[PDB]
């Protein structure tokens, strides 16, 4: 581990604490970091069931790459610990989790309270414009859902899980990919398992389709193994009860067969910024 753009940060500075969530591809734990004023700092440890001296240091100059992410609406890496070497990102620790879950709570009577129209029209802004960011600096994020976005103890709503993330035409450091969610892979993807910024396009529609229906799961009725063949066809998700006619036009434009039809995240974040100040306060 060479690491020319000092991203590692030292082992001993991080108490583990428990384990927040776990998957095939790893898990995310509450930690405490401890800082230069030994005042300690609460964060999120996401760690990669993976392993080489290379992959490491090219994994470190991807980190040293993310850890300059300097907008709102995209989470802020705060470095990388090592432990055969195993990996583990350091984030900020976001109060309120990931909007997937915090929308189904919001459905409960001792969640959230019911979430207006316009604060998930205003969720949706926030991904588009973290989503304008990255693909402004070319980075194809590949793994976008309501899940991988995070609230903000303001509630602002933050793009993350970087783990399949990488910039238009570096190497495909990786298996991974393979097993990621067919229902929000656009039908180019599926067929191929190529992705380019049209593809996050498409996943970004999917997502804003989750907001609207309050965290359902895309296509009901319609099994995993069957979704290309669907898609075949020219079937794509249906408008959500309540879900304006000029919001809806917006995901179904996301959908469009040829990739290059489908708008780019600075249109989007523009017709949403549009329609959300074209509508009343709450
Ligand atoms: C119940 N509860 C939980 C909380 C909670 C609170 N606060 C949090 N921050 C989290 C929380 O962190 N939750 C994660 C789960 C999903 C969404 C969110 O994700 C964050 C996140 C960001 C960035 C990464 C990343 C991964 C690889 C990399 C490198 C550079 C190492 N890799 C190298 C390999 N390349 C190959 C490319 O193909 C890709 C990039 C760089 C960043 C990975 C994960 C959870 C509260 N309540
Ligand atoms: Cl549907
Ligand atoms: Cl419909």
């Amino acid at each position: 581990a060479m690491d020319p753009e000092d991203v590692v940060i030292d082992r001993n500075l991080l108490i583990l604490g428990k384990i927040l969530g776990e998957g095939e591809f790893g898990s995310v734990m509450e930690g405490n970091l401890k800082q230069e004023d030994g005042t300690s700092l609460k964060v999120a440890v996401k760690t990669m069931k993976l392993s080489s001296q290379r992959e490491i240091e090219e994994f470190l100059s991807e980190a040293a790459c993310m850890k300059d992410f300097s907008h709102p609406n995209v989470i802020r890496l705060l470095g990388v610990c090592i432990e055969i070497p195993k990996p583990m990102v350091i984030l900020p620790f976001m109060k309120y989790g990931d909007l997937h879950t915090y929308l189904l709570y919001s459905r409960l009577e001792t969640g959230p309270k019911h979430i207006p129209l316009q604060t998930l029209l205003k969720f949706m802004v926030d991904i588009a414009l973290g989503m304008e960011y990255l693909s402004n600096r070319n980075f194809l994020h590949r793994d976008l859902a309501a899940r991988n976005c995070m609230l903000r103890d303001d509630m602002t709503v933050c793009v993350a899980d970087f783990g399949l993330s990488k910039k238009i035409y570096s190497g495909d450091y990786y298996g991974r990919i393979a097993k990621m969610p067919v229902k929000w892979i656009a039908i180019e993807s599926l067929a191929d398992r190529v992705y380019t910024s049209k593809s996050d396009v498409w996943a970004f529609g999917v997502t804003m389709w989750e907001i609207a229906t309050r965290g359902m799961t895309p296509y009901p009725g319609v099994q995993n193994h069957e979704m290309y063949d669907y898609l075949l066809h020219g079937h794509r998700l249906k408008q959500p009860e309540d879900c304006l006619d000029e919001l809806y036009e917006i995901m179904y434009s996301c959908w469009r067969t040829d990739p290059l039809d489908r708008p780019t995240f600075s249109v989007l974040r523009l017709q949403l910024e549009k329609l959300l100040e074209s509508l009343p306060d709450v």
